[PDB]
């Protein structure tokens, strides 16, 4: 049957799940919007010849019984006021990460949803649906570099807007590779430490600082180093290299595009865009997610309970940002219901 | 406005279509289907869930007014006939190579196609919709490299099945390099010449020479070197060169899989079966099929003078394979209808 | 004993092996040179530091009795007559590629040879010595890809020198496959074919035909495809795969530059000149002779005779040139003086 | 004219230099040795051929009148007191690293040498004559990625031997690495940090802890995380990556040995051994110190205040291993004898 969503926020990541819904993946359709800007919301269905109705806050899209879930795609400090209304509703909810911006209204929403019938959050937290970034752990998984012993990681990023803060280094860049270790791993962590090298000459940023240096640690005591660097210039690059006891994985060079020999060089491309970069994934997750709704089962992707380890873990960073010294963590047992 | 899809021939691909048409791939629904084993069309309808009707033959499905096109699927010496039925109604065809096995099948297809107000043939040809070769080729015409000289390919397969004959490495595997190269290069075949090197001992068919050289000469001059190669062992892969006054393009390895360091040794994975190397392609390719219909629009990917030139120059290279002498081409021009 | 050595041709490659023999390798000294322009062999004396005489030609540096051994380093039509002179006395001969232009020097130098009491000619075949090669070579021998159907070979290089003709092509060139396949594989030829692409817009030279395709058939029925590209801009590039029954075995990209990731690029400098690319093979090579000269032992490396097989092909091909027909070749037996 | 080089310690690596002097580079004879294995030093003499003394000392060595230059590779701890002998002459000294197992140590030979008219030490750090690593260098200096932010290297090895100890992977491991990332960002060290992530099952030695991650951090502010993995199996590998504020610098795939596609996998072959991956650069360092010897001018290598500053960042580094705290490194300007 198809599943008729609801889109709570309809800015550039919500238009994007709008098309995604309405032209590139099955079995959904989007029959409401909302967003603070009643003008964006119409216009969403203007650009995407949507038969949705628009309403004028999340309170009231919510009370529409025809739909089935809700996508929430506003500003993150947003996220947890929106998800705990839906959650007083039977609808399925897809929310943007980050689930909460503070790990108390994460430990709000983990706890309300606890008391339902089922558990209806997925948190888009979109590496886990990677190919490559799959294929990697599955590999991983084998056994046949035997135990992880250091994770080493980038996340490059070429420039950033004027509004992108030395929090955001975290809160928007760190928390994928945050939510990744652990599900890579399978381990959980132990503590997380934010280190400053020095200032690049290209950050325009007032209190900015740029690259970042994390080092997170496991139970088991895997280090995980994980460069930031988001005034690279040169590209939107995520690399992965696993160590092991008897051996070595990484992900390949990205991109399918052709080697050239040319002017004294050979050479590929290398993508500018984080949009590109992930498109499979975010396909793969909302499609999953779909399915799962229009089975009225479970969505199988990252939880309510995933988006509280994220926030615990960026909490400690943004903490340790401050001195650039260690953080401890300590997460609560899963409970029976997020496992 | 979905597309309303009946399926003639529910064998493998057909099969698979449906999967794309119904599970993966957005705006249709298959809901009518043939096959001369009845039981594998019944079994269809209940594999994939189909609210669809299953018709005794080509030409009653296609007395359904409700279908808007038709998926022609079957073994390809039965493409000719069904085509020519269906281009008695005025549904749009998607037919699988060949157009036609023969190269007059593929001429009454386009004399009657030519009376039509409106081109509404499709064939099967995907390499043109892998992301890879189409990289290549837009790179290509940015003219970074001066124009195309040569053009060094292969296609490489692990092992055939029984039923695999000589003409086939030409009719079944060369095919889609006959189709690709005159579109890589925007060009027009004027020979075609098959030789024979030393015999490969993993040989098991009656017959069948492996591996094979494919020599093709176009209008502007171009050589094109393609390595047919079915026998291989270790996997199957696809490889395209193209050489340039002032520069080199290729495709680079496919795959997403880790890089591994183990044992003395740094690998990857080679895929091993054609079906998975070409997923996208298949699935890219079916979409655009879809969305032009859904818009009553004329497809815009490879047509029935494309299956044209394919099988005049299939015929040649097997004329070539009988002594293994050049086999001139002249491909007519293309009539108005065709650009 | 420290072998004085003269060098005649005093360019290019004259002036390569009077730095490696002068500054890498062991157990020599240039004491002598000539060339047709006189400045050039003074200004590779003065370059390299040299207390060496400088002679008005070839002949009179022959006659000098204090010379161990001379190095024939002219152009390619140059070697001929000069290696005739110099069998003329007791001196060691290491000349470069190709021992002559045409086949019937290439007899006149083996047939004079025969007449000495022992062996005294090295030709310059150095991809025989060339590590990567090498162990290409001795990975196919261990049966791993099984038996060896097909050959393909690229050698290009970025641009030529206005004395560059089209028939060397083959001799200049091409000379150095003809060369390798035959010691690659251990097989003879049974034919070659010379055809010809597009032509070049990158041409300069008249009568030049750039890039030339070479087809070679062995005893054995292996095929060998190599792509001659003389003009092709980017950079020079040495290319080889050998296509098994069960596998294929390819030479890697060569380099030692860094990786750049820069301006949504990934790259790496590809070598410009022969000088840098082979210069482990010329100093394998040359120090080989050097060291069998100290013994006054016959060299150990590609002789006369190589030259001659050599040349047979290679007349061949000029042959082929002419109508881009196919050419049949049947080598005599190796004399005993050559086993 | 010819070096004449005494030896004193000829072990493996005195051997291995032996050899270099003798049967690979040009220019020298070791025309004396000494070991405290007095049937060391008399093999030494007899399976290189030598025309030399053994003397039962270095102090007698050192006398001796006629030696332009010694090498010093005896135990390390032997360095010290030999260097400082031969300081009473006027000899070149080429010692293998450590200059001295102290820092103490180190500072006595450099107290020493800067007494004296001219330089005459250079210290055995091989890594910078590596190719690799130095074209890397020469195009970072360059400015084409701007300003080095952090640097990330690793030192793999697959197998240490029964004696190596975690003090070692100082001493005799990440030594290379704390020479180089001075000299190859022109920067002082500040600081130095070794920490332990989960021990490797593959450990067999009392008190090793193996991975090993060290970060350094320089007066600039770049920060360096080298990983040092001794027990890793699957090959001895260097890797070096740059990241600068507008791209990024690394090594290359290192090897000439052929791709292979078989069996489902694609794969080259990883050194195994150290010894071999730095024959170049050993061969590179030892002619340049003769080439210097041979006319006379100081070493221009490694000096003894690059061993000094080796010296100091290896006891920062040790003492750093007891506890894994951070340890500040504060390094006396260089004095400009040593530039
Ligand atoms: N997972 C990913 O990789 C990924 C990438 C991009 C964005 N995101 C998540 O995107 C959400 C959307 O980001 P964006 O880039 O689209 O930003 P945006 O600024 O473009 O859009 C948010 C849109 O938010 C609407 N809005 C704000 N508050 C609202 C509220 N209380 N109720 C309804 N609408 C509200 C804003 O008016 C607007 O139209 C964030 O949580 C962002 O982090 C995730
Ligand atoms: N483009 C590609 O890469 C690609 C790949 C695979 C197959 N194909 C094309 O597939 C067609 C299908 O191949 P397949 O692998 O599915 O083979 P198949 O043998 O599995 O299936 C064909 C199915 O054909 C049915 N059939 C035969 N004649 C029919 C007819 N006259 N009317 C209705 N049904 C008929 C057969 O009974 C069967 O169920 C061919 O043209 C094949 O070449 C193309
Ligand atoms: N084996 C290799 O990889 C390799 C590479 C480059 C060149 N070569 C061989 O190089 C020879 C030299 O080529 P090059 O690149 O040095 O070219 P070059 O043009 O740079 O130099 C040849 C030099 O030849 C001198 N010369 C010409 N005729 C002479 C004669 N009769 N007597 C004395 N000197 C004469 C020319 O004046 C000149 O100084 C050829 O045989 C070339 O094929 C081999
Ligand atoms: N730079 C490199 O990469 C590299 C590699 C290997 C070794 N090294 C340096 O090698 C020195 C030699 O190492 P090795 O592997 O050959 O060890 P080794 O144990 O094999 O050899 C030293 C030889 O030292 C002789 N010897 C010891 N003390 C002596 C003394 N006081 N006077 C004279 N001879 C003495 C030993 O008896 C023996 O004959 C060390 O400093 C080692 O670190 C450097």
């Amino acid at each position: 049957m198809v599943v008729k969503v609801g889109v709570i926020g309809t800015g550039a990541m919500g238009r994007a799940h709008i098309d995604r819904l309405t032209n590139v993946l099955t079995g959904a359709e989007v029959v409401a919007v909302t967003d603070i800007d009643h003008e964006a919301a119409e216009a969403a269905v203007r650009d995407f010849h949507l038969n949705a109705k628009v309403y004028p806050d999340d309170t009231s899209l919510l009370q529409d019984p025809d739909i089935d879930a809700v996508f929430v795609v506003s500003f993150g400090g947003a996220h947890e006021a929106t998800v705990l209304k839906a959650l007083d509703t039977d609808k399925f909810i897809f929310t943007e990460k980050p689930l909460a911006t503070t790990l108390e209204g994460a430990k709000r929403i983990v706890d309300k949803e606890l008391t339902k019938s089922k558990k209806v959050i997925q948190v888009g937290f979109m590496r886990r649906y990677d190919q490559g970034i799959r294929a990697l752990k599955e590999k991983l998984d084998t056994g046949i570099i035997g135990a992880p012993l250091v994770v080493r990681a980038s996340h490059i990023n070429p420039n950033v807007a004027s509004n992108y803060s030395n929090e955001m280094a975290i809160t928007d860049t760190l928390i994928h590779e945050i939510d990744e270790m652990h599900w890579l791993l399978d381990d959980e962590y132990t503590s997380i430490q934010i280190t400053y090298p020095r200032q690049s000459a290209e950050v325009r940023n007032e209190g900015l600082h740029d690259p970042q240096l994390a080092t997170l640690t496991t139970k088991k005591g895997t280090v995980i180093q994980v460069l930031v660097h988001v005034t690279a210039q040169y590209g939107y690059e995520v690399k992965l290299e696993v160590i092991g006891e008897t051996g070595e994985l990484q992900l390949p060079n990205y991109g399918l595009g052709p080697i050239l020999r040319s002017n004294a060089n050979q050479q590929t491309a290398v993508e500018m865009s984080w949009i590109n970069r992930f498109i499979q994934a975010y396909n793969t997750e909302v499609q999953e997610f779909i399915d799962e709704v229009a089975k009225s089962e479970p969505p199988v992707g990252p939880s309510a309970w995933d988006g509280y380890i994220a926030a615990i873990t960026a909490a400690a960073a943004n903490r340790s940002q401050k001195d650039q010294e260690t953080v401890l963590i300590n997460v609560a047992g899963t409970p029976t219901f997020y496992q």
